[PDB]
């Protein structure tokens, strides 16, 4: 990029002059929802304190009705927009959630379906907020060439978005690590990540605590995969990723900080 | 690929290997009320072996502007630890000492490598390593002013490799180390890490040790050594990418995980 990507997230600017950190804020009720909202807000505040550049708020596991997804994400977005100065992303594939979340203060859409849900293209075109287009087969299959297939899919979605009137400067792409991909397919996409960076749009990588990291390192549980995840995110940043979707914000910031100091030496 | 015979225990440097830090000092442990220093160091070395260390570095000489440890006290610390670890692990064991008497006693006790912060400059160290026929790490230590820290460290290591070869130490048994944090500012440490490939051109394996060091703390704003784990793991991965074949670390499991992810990625044609 001659000029670094400058994403206007509803007035909150995300500058991709260096790899940035997107902190994961999950609002899905589990075995342990008003208490869920309170816990998600406290978690988002902790990630902001840890140095996140953006928070990604999601109320659906990646099928809940739109009204239930709104009951989860809207109070979290309303509280975080008032209590942080950070750009906020909403992790949803539903156009009605995208519209309601942006009206509540979200400044970016993170869509696992890459605007394939009926009405999603029209909603994002109308909202004029940045959007992440992720690769997911349908909604782990065999690939003849996973890198070529993900590349082809992302070209199609970028084009579909541009033809719907979404400015190319508002797009981000993501290969979708862990979504219908074996450990070998994920490793291939990470090794060949510079090839996806040639589409003229910033690349987001999310390998945080994923099963493939667990398989490479022999770590069964998500919190046991932190070291391997921080390493994977550093490797992704070295290979062109400009946004990193992580649970372990402070650790990722530290790793990128050390790398930035080293990379700065002529 | 370098094949280091550490007194019968083979260390193959076909990929970066992890050297686990085993400090045998009372200040290294907080369980001294009911444990001995030796027993705590042995249990720690066993934990590092379980975490996947490729070798253990046992040292008895840890404090700001540290008081010199007398030889008899250094032996009292490292020898029982080496004797127990050689019997309870299959790993090559390094002794971190600059004293020839400790080098000889440690090798007789089961150590298979010498890690010398003084690069064999202590009188008798060249004769001990030549006699012992074990691998040896030659580290740089002079924070003083450098006109060119990279060129100065390179020049020192060429001089010490030459001194070791001239004393009869086989070049195949040598390792070099720029000595991160030893009389070096954060800027000097960053320069040496960024220019590490230049040191890898001396035909000898390179060891990098940046584990929980002050420079990592300065780069990340982490005051306490235990808060520097992520920055240290990142520094060690960067060193490995820049040619280091040995990594001297406290956080063995985390470093092994990082190198494992990198190995999988680097293996893609
Ligand atoms: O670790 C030590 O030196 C130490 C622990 C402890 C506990 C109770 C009394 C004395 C003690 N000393
Ligand atoms: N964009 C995005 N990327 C990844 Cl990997 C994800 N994993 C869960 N949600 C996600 N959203
Ligand atoms: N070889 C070696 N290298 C480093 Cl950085 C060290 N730091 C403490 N002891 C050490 N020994």
């Amino acid at each position: 990029f001659d000029t670094s990507p400058r994403l206007d997230c509803a007035g909150r600017i995300l500058t991709l002059d260096r790899p940035r950190v997107m902190g994961i804020v999950n609002v899905t009720p589990d075995s342990f929802t008003h208490t869920t909202v309170e816990a998600a807000v406290a978690h988002g505040l902790r990630l902001a304190e840890e140095g996140a550049d953006l928070l990604d708020i999601g109320g659906e596991s990646t099928a809940v009705p739109v009204e239930e997804e709104l009951r989860r994400v809207i109070p979290v977005i309303e509280r975080l927009v008032a209590q942080t100065a950070l750009p906020l992303s909403v992790d949803t594939f539903k156009p009605e959630v995208m519209r309601a979340a942006v009206a509540a203060g979200a400044g970016m859409i993170n869509d696992v379906q890459a605007l394939r849900q009926p009405g999603a293209l029209d909603a994002v075109a109308d909202l004029r907020v940045p959007v992440v287009l992720m690769h997911m087969p349908g909604d782990a299959p065999h690939y003849d060439d996973v890198v070529a297939e993900v590349h082809r899919f992302l070209v199609e979605r970028i084009f579909a978005a541009e033809m719907a009137g979404i400015d190319k400067r508002r797009l981000l792409i993501d290969p979708g690590f862990g979504f219908g991909k074996s450990t070998a397919d994920n490793v291939q996409l990470l090794a060949h990540l510079p090839r996806l960076c040639e589409l003229g749009v910033p690349v987001l990588a999310g390998l945080s605590r994923k099963r493939s990291i667990g398989e490479l390192t022999g770590r069964e549980l998500p919190e046991q995969r932190v070291a391997g995840s921080v390493a994977a995110h550093l490797l992704a940043a070295q290979r062109g990723a400009l946004l990193l979707r992580v649970h372990d914000v402070a650790a990722t910031v530290d790793a990128l900080t050390v790398w930035q100091a080293v990379q700065a030496v002529p």
